[PDB]
RNA sequence: AAUUGAAGAGUUUGAUCAUGGCUCAGAUUGAACGCUGGCGGCAGGCCUAACACAUGCAAGUCGAACGGUAACAGGAAGAAGCUUGCUUCUUUGCUGACGAGUGGCGGACGGGUGAGUAAUGUCUGGGAAACUGCCUGAUGGAGGGGGAUAACUACUGGAAAC
RNA sequence: UAGCUAGUAGGUGGGGUAACGGCUCACCUAGGCGACGAUCCCUAGCUGGUCUGAGAGGAUGACCAGCCACACUGGAACUGAGACACGGUCCAGACUCCUACGGGAGGCAGCAGUGGGGAAUAUUGCACAAUGGGCGCAAGCCUGAUGCAGCCAUGCCGCGUG
RNA sequence: CCCGCAGAAGAAGCACCGGCUAACUCCGUGCCAGCAGCCGCGGUAAUACGGAGGGUGCAAGCGUUAAUCGGAAUUACUGGGCGUAAAGCGCACGCAGGCGGUUUGUUAAGUCAGAUGUGAAAUCCCCGGGCUCAACCUGGGAACUGCAUCUGAUACUGGCAA
RNA sequence: CGGCCGCAAGGUUAAAACUCAAAUGAAUUGACGGGGGCCCGCACAAGCGGUGGAGCAUGUGGUUUAAUUCGAUGCAACGCGAAGAACCUUACCUGGUCUUGACAUCCACGGAAGUUUUCAGAGAUGAGAAUGUGCCUUCGGGAACCGUGAGACAGGUGCUGC
RNA sequence: UAGUCCGGAUUGGAGUCUGCAACUCGACUCCAUGAAGUCGGAAUCGCUAGUAAUCGUGGAUCAGAAUGCCACGGUGAAUACGUUCCCGGGCCUUGUACACACCGCCCGUCACACCAUGGGAGUGGGUUGCAAAAGAAGUAGGUAGCUUAACCUUCGGGAGGG
RNA sequence: AAACUGGUA
RNA sequence: CGCGGGGUGGAGCAGCCUGGUAGCUCGUCGCGCUCAUAACGCGAAGAUCGUCGGUUCAAAUCCGGCCCCCGCAACCA
RNA sequence: AGGACCGAACCGACUAAUGUUGAAAAAUUAGCGGAUGACUUGUGGCUGGGGGUGAAAGGCCAAUCAAACCGGGAGAUAGCU
RNA sequence: AGCCAGGAUGUUGGCUUAGAAGCAGCCAUCAUUUAAAGAAAGCGUAAUAGCUCACUGGUCGAGUCGGCCUGCGCGGAAGA
RNA sequence: ACACAGGUGGUCAGGUAGAGAAUACCAAGGCGCUUGAGAGAACUCGGGUGAAGGAACUAGGCAAAAUGGUGCCGUAACUUC
RNA sequence: AAUUCCUUGUCGGGUAAGUUCCGACCUGCACGAAUGGCGUAAUGAUGGCCAGGCUGUCUCCACCCGAGACUCAGUGAAAU
RNA sequence: GCUCAACGGAUAAAAGGUACUCCGGGGAUAACAGGCUGAUACCGCCCAAGAGUUCAUAUCGACGGCGGUGUUUGGCACCUCGAUGUCGGCUCAUCACAUCCUGGGGCUGAAGUAGGUCCCAAGGGUAUGGCUGUUCGCCAUUUAAAGUGGUACGCGAGCUGGGUUUAGAACGUCGUGAGACAGUUCGGUCCCUAUCUGCCGUGGGCGCUGGAGAACUGAGGGGGGCUGCUCCUAGUACGAGAGGACCGGAGUGGACGCAUCACUGGUGUUCGGGUUGUCAUGCCAAUGGCACUGCCCGGUAGCUAAAUGCGGAAGAGAUAAG
């Protein structure tokens, strides 16, 4: 929901503003005129766009002292335009902004486990061979064993013989401590892979 | 003539008496809100932001203080196209008056508000070291001179204010 | 909130005010206030009165009347008998407005009225006919004081809805 | 303010009904919906919820909310308490402070008596008068319980002396 | 929290917000006590015979079933209601039938009652043939009884033993 | 002296009998088979004299049904020293925070939700003390600079003002 | 010797 | 190829110089006790001695293989 | 009074620059610490090497110290260059 | 292979359609009229239309079309 | 090792200003440091000044710059007072 | 954290932007009580962070004063 | 009679630390850098299921396949152990193009503006801060853009010394301990006068055919080449609107470079003045020396930036993609 608090010096202009705010009103997100009004902004329209998170827009209007005493207290989102069409394109713009930021999956590593071994933190770590792609240090896993999904998490300890690393290549040997893995067992297949955000808009 | 003045109840306990709190019956208001609403008399009506203000009005008056004719309500002279002796048009302050100006009185009254002030104010009761426009009583003067200025004229700066 | 005060308390002399006075200076003394509450902090205009109560008390200061303080905020003085002056002056500050960008103006806590705040509180009215004020010899002019009217069941009282 | 015409024509609502507290039955619901100042009602026969009929109270008003006093002797001066209900400091010594045996004299401060002055008007109260009665307005009185000065009393308290 | 005191532990002075309608004292009656005293019962003790073990009868719980009808549930339900479930009893299950009815009562019309057999069908049941057509009888009918029809009704072992 | 000439369930075959009807689902009889069971854990029940123990007979319900219910008789015991205790009950007294009356009442941590509140590195405001800087306008004091119509003058200038 | 506890209204 | 002890029922356990009916603690299903629950008592099911080969009426107790676990060595991914 | 304070002589050596075939085999310039004390300094004496001394750094013991210097075993040994 | 012509609609098939008879989209995935035609491959038209593909008629006129095996070339081919 | 910017104990110690044996200029006294002369370039070393900005520099306010005395007034948290 | 690998852990403050700093959280890889634990006024040529002043540290260097460097005369090295 | 099992059997009889270290050797053997290689990494291409409403190829693209570079992680151990100094920063750079900006084009699912993708193009240009030793990275805030790589991961006989491999000390952890950690923490000497090549400047000799003084031509070489914003065209083309051009003109800026002191300023120990302490010129007065030019205020010429003039071009020829 975007709320919006409309003033404007006329009654038409009121009304005229409202509809054409309204029309675009998408499924994803609506817009609610929460208050709308001929005049200066008041503190009484400063104590309800203060209530709700609302856009507090004037169209050829002014605040007074006694509600810029609210707007420089708690700081509100004011807006000054002199055009509708500026108003509707901010109106748009901040509908868009509330979007969401369209969360992706893409594969990026490959491992084998072989030769499972135990550990006194994680418990039973499992030594992968990384057959294709990079596996990474902190990011979301899927076991596979047969094809079906076994365990869903994020890769939480990665070091090689002693020393812990951030990243290991296809190619070289890794060991994979997941506490919560733990049946672990030999040729499971582990897939990594990050997120990634094409952030749609209204259109 | 002016002193005709005082009521209790519910609630702790199985029940009782105390102690002790809470609640109700009364009166009152600058009240507000809900439902409803015929008339009249008297009174009242921003208690919050001593928050900000468009517009109109709320302090003028004296020609019997004095220069004056900017209005114009009269009159007279004169010059004139003449209604043919009655009209008109420029001067003229004689004039009923009077814009602007000097001068006098008033603007310290009436009206508004309760910010500040805990006594430097207010109430009560006293005092001595004071002034007092206008209003009133009494006793006495009111003689003779001087130099300026506004207004008014001639120029000039100004969008205005000046 | 237990200590507070250096012009602080007192005296001599000068100055100053309409008038007494550390009111103000020079000098001399170390004094003065405080448990009967000084100093400090919070709140608040005071009274005649109003409400309540048998009374004593408790709450309160809306209207009317007396006194005080203030006039966008801070400061100062002139004129005047009387102001440290609501619709005066000067300086500074915040804010607003006009501008030909050179420069200027403003103060409704006066009567109506507007925005805002609030649960909440009215007409941008008529007349100076009466009373009372300012000027004037008077006539007379001015007077949002005042007298009336308009809005509100806000209160008290009276009548009707046979 | 008086007169004339017509016509019951244009004019009644609000709260409450279990006890406190004046005023009872039915239907719906079934610890749900709801009521509620306090005690508290509602879990299939509700005088307590919702509706209807009836009744009670007030009336151009009625009810709710806000605020003060009363009831509250529940800050007790008038007018309360502390063995166990709240409440005697663990005990003691002692400054300031409060109170103080008996005899006389004196003072006259406290105390009491009389007089004078004052305590604005309005408001409260008593007797009257005028708006068609009332509210309202208004004449006189009383009150304004206080404060100051003067003149006296000397029982008691205080001071001084013995 | 602040102040003062203490090496520390802490001591002393001493609130507000919020929440409830109570908290509390003395005493009365009852109940209870792993308080006391006295007394009684096949209560214990001293004995006999049992149950709980096995087979069977019967009731109940549970389970299953179309139904396994409904009750009764510590002592004080469980050979209990039931002093007699193969039909009936018997409500419960499945099927087949009726709607003023199996039963009471008001009304109209028709028909003695009853005794014999036959078709279909599990039966109820429908569907025929028979036989019979008597007492009172005011000669339009009643009383004993049968069939059909309308409406008041009849009916419930349906719920609430709170 | 045994799983037996004890023990009788189960089961097969064959029969008697009530009743329209013995299959779901009756009683009795003849032949055959002959399980478990050799005195029974924790625990628990009745009985003090014709009692218990054990042995037969009858009746109601009822067409046909008992090991159940009601009822009659034969044979016929053991042990009770005593109230120390389990259970229940009666009386007197005592304690109680109990009165849906000990199957009462009631405490604290811990898990969840909500309300107000203390501490808290810090952050943003108001007021104010002390010590300094700052000096608009105004008032007062001092003035080798400039300027000046009222008074004086020797007419050159003085006094005084700005 | 031991001897706990008792949903709400 | 790595130093010792092990492996009894759902879990944990007794039989060691003693190779003789598989028993005891906790779990499961019952019954009793109590007004009821907990606690407590009485009972029942439940088994190649971890798995095989020599020895032997006999079974980790006399031995030899296989498998599993644990003391550390067990690297350390 | 003070292992008190500031600060010269005096004793140190925290920072920077220079120098690095130096003026110097650790110094110069500008700053810096202590400065009546566990202080500093002159003269003389004692502790001798698997030993000494050490408010401890494996520090110092004559420009040399995880075992001083001089002479000897000695032409140690060197699967090494 | 060019050029001169036909190259269409039985039938707006139902439907949509700015104004859709093949071409903006679905079902339909068939067949006559026919020298010759697929209820159609597409530009185009405010859909047809105009203009085109397959097939065939005439003019022109002798070569023309697509595969296989082979020699040598072309692109793919950017570094301090 | 040098005619080496180093090290070396004690005594005396004047004037002006100054608290002073600090520091500055002088007295008595002693010295100009054993290669010079020119020029007035990068670059290095030692210094002075700098418009506007003022840590943006850098690992880091390194180095520079800055403060600086006597008298009087006045001075916080915390504290073992 | 002089202790924390993951790690620039998360939250708050500070900045405009803070892997550093300050205050908390506790998931303490791998704190902990004379190999002392937690605080602590004063002290420190001790480590980290912030602010005022100040500045050629810097934007960005410029000019000037001296000693070398350069030229003339004398003497006269060194590593390799 | 030996698990002398290290099994041709050094003793009957035996474990560790050295960052306090030392000697003799090795590039017979590792770490930095070079070399070979190219598994891996980076870039390109082949096929085309599918996504893209319809539609494989506007833009992507599964399962698979073929190459280029030398450029990351790796492999080898060929050079260097009688020494090739290692990360980051500063200063100074130069090359490649697989192009970040600017320039020219094709396609677009390109109406305009603004975008996506590909082709040609290396002339010029291509950020300051906060945090960290930090290249990188995140963040703030600009720009037309804040390019990717090679050059011993360019550059210590140019500088630094923050990280990191000496000696001191501590924490956690491991060990009985000496000690150790590729864990953390505080502190901790950076030498060289340039012979040759190279480069930046400036000279002498001889030659060029009698000698000498001048002015030229120009084979050849070097420098330079960047770009924002505003206005007109024009609120026009395009679009429903919002919005908003190509092409072509003008003006004014940022960075960079050259020149020059007319102006605005810095410096100006060689000019004038004020002033503190002290000494001297016999003394007063007036002067001079010393104290950083004693301190300080101004300031001529010259040199200078912050100051003010100019520049990058237009035009022509032959071309790349098209
Ligand atoms: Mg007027
Ligand atoms: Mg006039
Ligand atoms: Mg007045
Ligand atoms: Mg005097
Ligand atoms: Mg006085
Ligand atoms: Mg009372
Ligand atoms: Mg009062
Ligand atoms: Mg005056
Ligand atoms: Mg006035
Ligand atoms: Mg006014
Ligand atoms: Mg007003
Ligand atoms: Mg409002
Ligand atoms: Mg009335
Ligand atoms: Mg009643
Ligand atoms: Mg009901
Ligand atoms: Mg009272
Ligand atoms: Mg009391
Ligand atoms: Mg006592
Ligand atoms: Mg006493
Ligand atoms: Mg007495
Ligand atoms: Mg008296
Ligand atoms: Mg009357
Ligand atoms: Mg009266
Ligand atoms: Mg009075
Ligand atoms: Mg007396
Ligand atoms: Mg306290
Ligand atoms: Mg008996
Ligand atoms: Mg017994
Ligand atoms: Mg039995
Ligand atoms: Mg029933
Ligand atoms: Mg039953
Ligand atoms: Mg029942
Ligand atoms: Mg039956
Ligand atoms: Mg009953
Ligand atoms: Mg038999
Ligand atoms: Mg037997
Ligand atoms: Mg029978
Ligand atoms: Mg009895
Ligand atoms: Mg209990
Ligand atoms: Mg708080
Ligand atoms: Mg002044
Ligand atoms: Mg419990
Ligand atoms: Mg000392
Ligand atoms: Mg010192
Ligand atoms: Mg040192
Ligand atoms: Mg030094
Ligand atoms: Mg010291
Ligand atoms: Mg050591
Ligand atoms: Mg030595
Ligand atoms: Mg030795
Ligand atoms: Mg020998
Ligand atoms: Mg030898
Ligand atoms: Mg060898
Ligand atoms: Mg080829
Ligand atoms: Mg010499
Ligand atoms: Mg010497
Ligand atoms: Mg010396
Ligand atoms: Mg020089
Ligand atoms: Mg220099
Ligand atoms: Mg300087
Ligand atoms: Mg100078
Ligand atoms: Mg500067
Ligand atoms: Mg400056
Ligand atoms: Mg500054
Ligand atoms: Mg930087
Ligand atoms: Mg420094
Ligand atoms: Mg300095
Ligand atoms: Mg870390
Ligand atoms: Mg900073
Ligand atoms: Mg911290
Ligand atoms: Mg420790
Ligand atoms: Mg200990
Ligand atoms: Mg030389
Ligand atoms: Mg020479
Ligand atoms: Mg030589
Ligand atoms: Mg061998
Ligand atoms: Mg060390
Ligand atoms: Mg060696
Ligand atoms: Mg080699
Ligand atoms: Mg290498
Ligand atoms: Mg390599
Ligand atoms: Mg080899
Ligand atoms: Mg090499
Ligand atoms: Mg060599
Ligand atoms: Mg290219
Ligand atoms: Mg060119
Ligand atoms: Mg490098
Ligand atoms: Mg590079
Ligand atoms: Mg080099
Ligand atoms: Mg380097
Ligand atoms: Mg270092
Ligand atoms: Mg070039
Ligand atoms: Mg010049
Ligand atoms: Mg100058
Ligand atoms: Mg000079
Ligand atoms: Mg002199
Ligand atoms: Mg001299
Ligand atoms: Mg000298
Ligand atoms: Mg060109």
């Amino acid at each position: 929901e975007v709320n919006i608090v409309l003033k404007a010096d006329v009654q038409g202009s009121v009304e005229a503003i409202s509809d054409s705010l309204l029309k675009l009103s998408t499924d994803e997100v609506k817009v609610k005129i929460i208050g709308s009004g001929v005049g200066g902004i008041t503190e009484t329209d400063a104590t309800l766009a203060a209530a709700s998170n609302a856009i507090l827009v004037g169209f050829n209007v002014r605040a007074d002292a006694s509600a810029r005493k609210v707007i420089e207290a708690e700081s509100l989102d004011l807006r000054y335009y002199s055009v509708i069409y500026n108003l509707i394109d901010e109106v748009k713009a901040a509908m868009s902004g509330m979007l969401s930021p369209e969360l992706k999956q893409q594969i990026i590593g490959l491992a084998e486990v072989r030769d499972v071994f135990k550990s006194p933190k994680f418990g039973a770590i499992a030594g992968c061979m990384v057959t294709e792609g990079v596996v990474k240090r902190h990011n979301p896993i899927r076991v596979l064993r047969d094809n079906v999904v076994i365990y869903e998490g994020e890769l939480e300890s990665l070091r090689r013989f002693k020393d812990d690393v951030n990243e290991v290549r296809n190619g070289m040997e890794c060991g994979i401590g997941v506490k919560n893995y733990n049946d672990v067992r030999t040729g499971d297949v582990i897939e990594v892979f990050e997120i990634i955000e094409i952030q749609r808009t209204i259109a």
